[PDB]
């Protein structure tokens, strides 16, 4: 019992030995005795997978030869396989399917290497799992979520986190289905508009309308893409989601509310201006809005538009 316990000093100290890269003892706890498949108890983790996330093929190799399961999953579910994905190293990927992974493979949350790599705009991994036939348009499923019948998928994990790269070659060369949706009915566009990441978002926006992403879906809360150009306040999203010929301008979102009814809370002088050389003033209160915003210069360009 007091062997119990300081083994397991042992075990936490090789796991800390691979996180500070420390070869040499990596090598003297292993072959001290240490449990080479030890998993800490918070996340599962094992210093197979410390090794992996941190992309140093010699201290997975000094692992395994220890004898290290090499598809031993963490508490998330996810393999050193996927977790070599997140870290875009095609060395580790090429190895893990040597050692019995599979290309579609994924953890608990419906995440394979392929989406892992998306996600962390990992571009040679990305091909490479394509090649080695990574199912491109598979739809997240979580494990007691398959048993029940019931959904991202890596396009839109792409969209989200704003990798230009990326989706051009998903859309281009893999086959990624721009339209396909998720279980809230959002596409890869509504995931684009939803991100944190305004930096890349016209392009995401740009790419995706060429290759047919449809303008006129019903997000969260009845949110289209044309109310959440409004609600971020971006003119040129609102300018170039206006250029496509069948968007169906005066849409309600959940509240009743419309891409021009929003634009006037907010507001957007230049979007309800540019929203008004088409969209319909008979939300109706719109000038009533207007006044209760003091917005004399927005009241006379909703009145020449018949409010
Ligand atoms: N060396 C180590 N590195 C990191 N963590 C370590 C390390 N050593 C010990 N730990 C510890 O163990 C714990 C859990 O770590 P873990 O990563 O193994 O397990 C995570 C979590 O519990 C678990 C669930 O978290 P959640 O409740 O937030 O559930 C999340 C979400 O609701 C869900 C569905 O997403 P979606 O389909 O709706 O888009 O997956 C999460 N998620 C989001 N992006 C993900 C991604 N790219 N890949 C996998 N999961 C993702 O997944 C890990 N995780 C969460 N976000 C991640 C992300 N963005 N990229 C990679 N992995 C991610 C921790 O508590 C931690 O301290």
């Amino acid at each position: 019992s007091s062997g119990r316990r300081a083994a397991v000093e042992d075990n936490h100290l090789l796991i800390k030995a691979v996180q500070n890269e420390d070869v040499d003892l990596v090598q003297q706890l292993l072959e001290g005795g240490a449990n080479v498949n030890f998993q800490e108890e918070e996340g599962g983790w094992t210093p197979l997978h410390n090794a992996v996330q941190m992309s140093r093929e010699d201290i997975v190799e000094l692992l395994l030869r220890h004898g290290a399961d090499p598809v031993l999953r963490k508490k998330n579910g996810a393999t050193p396989f996927i977790l070599a994905a997140i870290a875009g190293s095609v060395k580790l990927l090429k190895l893990f399917l040597s050692k019995g992974a599979d290309v579609n493979e994924c953890d608990f949350y419906g995440f394979t290497a392929f989406m892992e790599a998306a996600v962390y705009g990992k571009v040679k991994a990305l091909k490479f799992l394509y090649k080695r036939g990574a199912n491109v348009n598979l739809r997240r499923k979580t494990k007691e979520d398959q048993e029940r019948l019931r959904g991202a998928t890596a396009l839109m994990d792409a969209a989200e986190k704003g990798h230009v790269e990326v989706l051009k070659i998903l859309l281009d060369e893999m086959g990624a289905d721009v339209n396909a949706c998720d279980n809230m009915g959002r596409n890869a566009l509504i995931h684009a508009l939803l991100s944190s990441d305004d930096s890349d978002v016209e392009a995401i926006t740009h790419l995706l309308l060429d290759h047919g992403a449809d303008v006129n879906v019903r997000g969260e809360r009845g949110k289209t893409p044309l109310i959440l150009a409004v609600e971020k306040k971006h003119l040129g999203l609102v300018q170039r989601l206006l250029e496509q010929e069948h968007i169906e301008i005066n849409d309600t979102d959940s509240d009743g509310k419309t891409a021009l009814l929003l634009a006037v809370e907010l507001k957007l002088k230049k979007i309800a201006e540019l929203l008004c050389k088409r969209g319909a003033s008979t939300c109706g209160d719109l000038v009533m809005t207007a006044r209760r915003n003091y917005d004399h210069s927005l009241v006379k360009v909703l009145l020449s538009h018949g409010a």
